[PDB]
């Protein structure tokens, strides 16, 4: 019924294990995605990772230009490694922060999108995950590929994703079929943030 504020943040693997068909195919959801959440009081923020780290927008930068589709269409992939962890310490201590335009008392939502195993990071997920939980960041996880076939494999998206992992982690076959959990993805957000 009515929507409280949520600062939402994306964490999307621009690996070199993603070729470009699928990289656009992963920008396309993102930008549906914050446009099907795009509420008043609702702020996004976008961080690329691989090796390297690129802030695509803050909150602050999206508040002045509030338009997803225009701020995701023109990112380019960074290729390289995995390092799924230092990408969850950096959205942490860099998106959610207040001078990059993080709101005092908003929830604190993350989208993590990730094709492979973390790879090549001198971080662990023990090294990022306790931080992220004492910034009340709620952390959804979509594995997609043969990367989390196995059940080794999935409890990389269970260390990553909130408690109770089962409420939090979604697995698509590629990415053509990330269209498939756009519904469900925004149901459960909605019900962080709505208020009947
Ligand atoms: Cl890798």
């Amino acid at each position: 019924l009515y929507f409280q504020s949520s600062d939402i943040a994306f964490l999307i693997d621009g690996s070199g294990s993603i070729i470009p068909h699928d990289f656009r195919r992963m920008k396309e959801f993102v930008s549906t995605v914050m446009e099907q959440l795009k509420k008043s009081k609702s702020l996004f923020s976008l961080m690329q990772y691989s090796e390297e780290f690129r802030i695509h927008f803050t909150f602050k930068e999206f508040q002045n230009n509030p338009n997803p589709r225009s701020l995701v269409k023109p990112i380019t992939q960074l290729l390289g490694r995995t390092h799924t962890a230092t990408g969850i310490r950096k959205v942490v201590r860099e998106l959610f922060n207040i001078t990059n335009g993080a709101r005092k008392n908003a929830f604190k939502i993350l989208v993590v999108i990730t094709d492979g195993e973390k790879f090549g990071d001198p971080l662990g997920y023990e090294d990022v995950i306790p931080e992220a939980d004492r910034e009340g960041v709620i952390r959804y996880v979509i594995g997609v590929g043969d990367a989390f076939r196995s059940e080794k494999s999935r409890q990389e998206l269970n260390t990553i994703a909130s408690k109770p992992p089962r409420d939090h982690v979604f697995q698509v076959n590629n990415f053509e079929a990330l269209k498939t959990i756009q519904n469900q993805l925004r149901e459960k957000i909605f019900a962080i943030e709505g208020e009947p």
